[PDB]
């Protein structure tokens, strides 16, 4: 089923083919990410996040069928399970505020660095420093996007689209599972830096899981 | 290496992700597609042909290495060996003058199907209906464009795009080598609609075999 969804002025289209991607994706969730700045909340950018057509919902099932959108949305477990799901997933992040690259990289980068600090490799290390090197020629204006491949083996696809052209590569792709889901879990994770999205994103695959049921 | 290449107003990427790809693709050439119309002549297309990075110049190395432009460009033996190469392929249709999905679909339908005509197996038939029907509802703008991935063996992933966004599915891929190489050389074969995208083609190709044999 799946109907597309429009935040902001950002246009998601209902089932996808990413870059790098042998399957088609669908819409499972969009929302606004912002930041609180003087008590006020300035969205930033426009994020989409999508799923393999098939693989995932029948993987999902197995533990979250006949759970409704509230109580999928109050258990991380769910949100780790999709992070985590043996499936392909997609992110695209498109710009509502302007961003550079190098910024960008900055603090997706610093808080996984962080984190893996406390409990982190060389793998890491060298999957970040590609990360960053593939991102700091880089400029982001309204409308351009970003656009993460995350495929079930940690393999991690970027793309970047200003216009409507092809996808334009962002390198190499970075193959690190601990890095490649964590910028999937930067945005739906417990801290996750869009709820919008997560919501979203747990109700229409509530929808969804109850659908299957003919 | 390669580079970017502008086409009345259309931008192609020199390093292109597409869909339904896991490699990253180099534009190998890009033009118009023109026709004279009365007083004028009126540009309703603009091509981009992508081959696969680190396959493409191999294959195509070893019977046309050493050779200049100027040969190749003459030659249509080049052009099938483009279009028939064991490297996948990708091209981008992008309007800048509306047409639609009915429009286009039949454009090309018919010229292979007449080829299968004289010279058809039921295959073809249902590759061309589920080609046909992969476009029937979809309508394309000035801007719009179509993104044909061609894999090795010769099945065809069909995406489209109005936008910034993660390229829209045209459903499942469509498994058939004749229609697949079918749709590259209505472009850049011997009846090819967009003799430029040839010349260019020519051009990139021989400096980068070239430049990668010694």
């Amino acid at each position: 089923a799946v109907s597309e969804l429009e935040v902001d002025g950002v246009v998601f289209p209902s089932l996808a083919r990413p870059p790098g991607s042998a399957h088609s994706h669908f819409l499972a969730g969009a929302g606004v990410r912002g930041m609180e700045i003087g008590g006020n909340f300035i969205k930033f950018t426009a994020i989409g996040v999508y799923l393999q057509a098939d693989a995932a919902v029948s993987a999902l099932a197995k533990k979250w069928a006949g759970k409704a959108a509230d109580e999928l949305a109050s258990d991380a477990a769910f949100f780790r399970d999709v992070v985590t799901g043996e499936f392909e997933k997609f992110t695209q992040v498109t710009m509502i505020l302007p961003l550079t690259g190098a910024q960008y990289s900055e603090k997706v980068t610093e808080n996984c660095v962080a984190y893996w600090k406390a409990v982190y490799t060389d793998a890491e290390a060298a999957a970040v420093d590609k990360f960053k090197e593939a991102f700091k020629t880089e400029t982001f204006p309204p409308g351009a996007s970003i656009l993460f491949t995350h495929s079930p083996a940690g393999v991690l696809t970027v793309a970047f689209s200003k216009n409507s052209s092809v996808p334009e590569s962002g390198g190499a792709a970075i193959e690190n599972r601990p890095l490649c889901e964590a910028v999937l879990e930067s945005i739906i994770g417990e801290h996750g830096v869009s709820p919008a999205a997560k919501l979203s994103l747990a109700t229409r695959v509530a929808e969804l899981l109850k659908e299957a049921a003919s």
